[PDB]
């Protein structure tokens, strides 16, 4: 009995969230932290991003860091027979090198458009819509032949309530008040390891 859990990228498993990295790189991190539709959001922030060389991209995500307690708790979930995976609202630039680094087992995230080792202020992505997270734990459940019972959403905020709406197990994790009373389970306490003397 195979079962999945899914993290929620920026801000859960790990400390940074993506497009805030790459907006102090571009000078504009507080005209996209002012205004901070979750898509319209997120096209209207790239966009500040017009013309940022690639290069000062790789040099913001190089900062990410994954959150307190990531590489143990992936471990320990593997030998609970689990498949783990992530799923980002943010970019697959900075996700994919988590996913190889943590050794996930599934990743999915949003795209930067380039062109000419330069942002095109452009995104393209299936982690737009109100419904895309949970869509996306449907999409890997199926995959795996996991039913949606034996699944766990870990999240941060709004956009992971599709997600939730969709999973067994419901976690959040240092969440924002929003999605604390919607969670099965509450953990305040910044170490992912926290999870641990939940999960089956
Ligand atoms: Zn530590």
């Amino acid at each position: 009995k195979k079962k999945l859990i899914l993290f929620n990228f920026d801000s859960t498993l790990v400390n940074n969230e993506t497009i805030d990295e790459i907006a102090r790189e571009a000078g504009v991190e507080e005209e996209v932290k002012k205004i901070t539709n979750f898509e319209q959001s997120l096209r209207k922030r790239v966009s500040l991003l017009k013309d940022l060389p690639i290069e000062k991209v790789e040099k913001a995500i190089k900062r990410i860091t994954p959150t307190e307690g990531a590489e143990e708790t992936i471990k320990e979930l593997k030998n609970r027979g689990y498949v783990v995976a992530v799923v980002s609202g943010g970019f697959d630039i900075a996700v994919n090198k988590i996913k190889e680094k943590l050794g996930l087992d599934y990743a999915f995230a949003n795209r930067l458009i380039v062109k000419d080792g330069k942002l095109t202020g452009d995104v393209e992505g299936e982690v737009l819509k109100e419904n895309a997270k949970g869509e996306i734990l449907e999409k890997i459940a199926k995959i795996e032949g996991i039913n949606l019972e034996d699944t766990v959403a870990v999240g941060d905020g709004a956009n992971d309530i599709s997600m939730f709406k969709k999973a067994g197990l419901k976690i959040a994790f240092c969440a924002k008040p929003i999605l604390k009373e919607k969670a099965d389970i509450c953990i305040e306490k910044r170490d992912l390891r926290e999870i641990l003397k939940y999960i089956k």
